[PDB]
């Protein structure tokens, strides 16, 4: 029975940055669908740990820079020590710099690219090392972007980095597909979160997105609960490798 | 709590091509979800109602030639009378037929975009009708192919059909997104039906298709009923005009 | 030396309508690089004619309705009989109709379908079957869309045919590349041209879309010529099946 | 007159990686249309300077490892004083990686990552700042993959790079069309080179890749010597952010 395929009862979810915003509702959402949580943040996820807990579900909160590619494997094993296994990995955590291109700063760059593409291929990769010790398949799903498909400007790094994102998803899924583990992306569009709050706060440019945007409404955290449940259960098993828009028809128009 | 966004118990689902294969795995996974089906076919969907039925379901089996455009708003009426609403539609009633390009007949042509394009749009456009006076939103499920995206050889008509496909959904949900209407596609990969029957019987171009599908397995039916689930549901409400892939990693490799 | 490449002295063009606009432009450059050309027009292109009469260069005038498939053999047999041989096919005639998706006609649909996807192939076929008869290959450009990429909204019948123009291109590259046929297409961007008046003369609507062009200026006809002529060219021998956008950025943005 | 556009008499190309291959084929290429090249190499690029020189064309040959950005500005400082200006910018240099995704290394990630996106962002600012000096725009051409579009295996840092390459492109155009500045990208094929020495060596394989793409041949240096010239070149002018497949119809198969 189908409805049954979507139920994450019994599984183990680790999700990065997911104290606020996008990466909140995913957490709440997989949560909601019957996973344990493994947070990990820059500091404790007190609001996403209360709706967490208020479910009867489990939240191990890990405080940890995520681009420091030498700490994954510890963040990885105690998740394991306290659930036994992890299932799911979302990659959520990640920054964004706005400088004109021209002028933009190396640290600019290396920021950016170190969180939004170095950690999430080395996070993943650390993850499937476990997913593949267990032997029951497990769920990748990266966060990608509108600027996976367009260029946009003042952000060179990010562009670069959730381009490849949507890139390194497709190897990964290649490589590791035959051990039952799906490798997708999650490209959110235009989302109101801290991420578009200046966009937001200039009436003239919120209203010109806005108007592009099919749906005639901007997106929130919750619109990524159903897509991230679905994508980490076995109702999606043979999607593998793909990047799936969750942006009100902001790419059809 | 996101599972209950997945519940269509409540809904009906019209869904053209549900006789065999694809079709069939798609109604009865709604069916499962909580659907009640409206089948449009050009013969009885004897098993389909069989386990529609099984499942405490409702099937309203209508038998039409989905080509004649003029004839789909009765199907629609016939529906509404039946049921009340109408909620969802898979457009699914599709044709293949193969020949060399340089030989390629008008025949050929016509007969498959007459089906795979101009009837989805037409039923789309019938139904969206429907979705609009109803004023609770709906949802259009299309159905694309690897040939949206890549050419394939000696199959022209079902080409251009199927990257059609593709650019309508995005049209489609640019016009209708702002009435709560989710125009979307799947792209099933190589999935085992009959339209596959020939290549899975030769052993040689077998093992060549699937060496380059990272899942190593042809697609199932039973594939496609989460996500097509997934795309009749609440759970997806921000996604709009965009085409995911059901492929065991093949646009991926 | 590469720029020998670029050189068409001696190449026999047909371009379909080429009276004004894009297809007047592209005929002018492909004449410029050394092309005699066939026109094929439901008006005299008399305009078109001067100027590649002036450069020295042929001019067989054909008047036909492109939608006509059966007539597609003969304006290749005349062109024949002028010329002796056809090296170069670019598929440009073309229509739109704008209408509400809700309520678009049968008319609207079948109108643009017959001559922007089912007349293309055809000629395509019409034109192959005479390159393999020749033995020597040959060049076929068509004509895609930003709608091949994008939905855009009151154009059903036109984004099907644009996105079915994008598809069909890879499949008879696929198939006739062995014939030493390269099939590719132009993606014209926003052009100043008899298409876009509604659009250009809306001062709003105006603005709004070349705020979104990086290029900060409409298209001309003067753009296609050098990427008509590199298509069209040994220049571009190991391009096939690939769509290239001439649209001063506007998929970038 | 058409032709004229392709010629890039009295052009400055500064090409980064063209001692062998690929990148040797494209400065010949250039040189071929008119240009004085200056290279960037870790060796000598013997060879392609007598080819070049043999042309009756200036080579300025400078010796530094690309990936080190703070160098960047005084090789573009070291061409400018010996040819008065630098018009044209190809991004070559890079590498590649190969090692099971499970296992990659750090290092296999970083001197990757760094060179095939890092690098080129940082040069193409480097000489964007130059371009805008000299008040009459300029040319940049990224080189792309087929694994900017597909995921590829055992290679994730390439993948990321390249996919990276491609969005990045699309970011430079939309920011710097301002200044008169095209960038624009080739993706290349399965070319005949050093790179690709062992797949062609295994003749299994080397077969199995060959049958798909529907050119029947590896591609070659002297086919990006047609598109380099025309990205390079007035011909191109509204193309801009865009990614050229030269892949013998790999794409679209």
């Amino acid at each position: 029975m189908i409805l049954n395929s979507f139920d994450l009862q019994g599984k183990v979810a680790l999700i990065t940055g997911c104290d606020t915003g996008l990466g909140q509702g995913m957490a709440i959402g997989l949560a909601q669908a019957g996973c344990d949580i493994v947070g990990v943040n820059i500091v404790e996820p007190k609001d996403t740990i209360e709706k967490v807990t208020a479910l009867g579900r489990r939240f191990l909160s890990l405080t940890a820079d995520m681009s420091n590619v030498s700490g994954h494997a510890e963040l990885v094993e105690k998740a394991v020590a306290e659930f036994g296994h992890v299932d799911i990995l979302v990659n959520n955590a990640g920054i964004i710099r706005r400088e004109d291109a021209i002028e933009f700063s190396e640290k600019n760059w290396d920021d950016v690219m170190n969180l939004n593409i170095k950690s999430v291929f080395f996070m993943s990769q650390t993850v499937a090392r476990q997913f593949i010790k267990q032997g029951k398949g497990g769920k990748i799903i990266n966060i990608a972007s509108m600027l996976s498909f367009q260029g946009g400007i003042r952000v060179p790094s990010y562009t670069a980095s959730k381009s490849a994102v949507m890139g390194v998803t497709r190897l990964m899924a290649n490589e590791w597909a035959k051990h039952g583990i799906n490798v997708n992306a999650i490209a959110p569009g235009y989302m109101a979160t801290n991420n578009t709050q200046q966009l937001r706060a200039d009436e003239e440019r919120s209203k010109e997105i806005l108007d592009r945007i099919p749906a005639g409404r901007w997106g929130l955290p919750q619109d990524l609960m159903g897509p991230s449940v679905f994508l980490a259960s076995s109702a999606s098993d043979y999607i593998n490798g793909y990047t799936i828009a969750v942006d009100g028809g902001w790419l059809a128009r």
